[PDB]
């Protein structure tokens, strides 16, 4: 065929019930992560080409970075709880592979409060029982796939984009191509 099971994505044999539809793994210690967000901006034109009606999203792993990499992780559920993922993403990407002024909780800290969050209620999301759980369902989602790389997606708990099958010659056409295969297995 076009699409092929082990070409453009692989088939999960242990399947998982109730994901969510799009389901995308990083670490903002990921190198290939920055360029999807910073370059290739992969979300964004996921989302473009999917019908109606589908949700989108987006995890933080803990393994990579030690220690740094499960505050992110906490971080990333803050972002989630208060809907800032769209001011935070980059400063945070920079931060830890750029210009490496991330090195602590403070730092990331810092990164949200010059986004414009306020000091007072991003301690009081950092700390909430909504983050704790939150961050409880990042850890679930990847243990569920049982996840040991990033990027990753998954379409409906059962298919898993695979971009090594991609040409890379262009980026524009491994973009496409790439949010073509998600809409394809969408509609599987």
């Amino acid at each position: 065929a076009q699409y092929e099971d082990g070409k453009q994505y692989t088939t999960l044999e242990k399947p998982v019930a109730g994901a969510p539809q799009v389901l995308e793994f990083f670490s903002f210690f990921c190198p290939h992560c920055y360029q999807f967000e910073e370059v290739l901006h992969i979300s964004d034109n996921v989302k473009k080409k999917l019908p109606e009606g589908v949700k989108m999203t987006k995890y933080h792993v803990n393994f990579m970075g030690g220690d740094l990499g499960k505050d992110l992780t906490q971080a990333w559920a803050v972002a989630m709880a208060l809907g800032v993922e769209d001011k935070v993403t980059v400063p945070l990407f920079e931060g830890v592979q750029k210009t490496q002024t991330i090195r602590s909780a403070s730092d990331i800290r810092d990164v949200f409060i010059n986004a414009g969050i306020k000091g007072e209620e991003y301690d009081a999301a950092w700390n909430s029982f909504v983050v704790k759980s939150l961050v409880a369902q990042q850890e679930k989602a990847a243990a569920d796939v049982q996840l040991r790389g990033v990027p990753a997606m998954f379409v409906n708990g059962k298919y898993q984009l695979n971009p090594q099958g991609m040409d890379t010659s262009n980026m524009d056409v491994f973009v496409q191509q790439y949010a073509d295969t998600v809409k394809y297995l969408s509609e599987k």
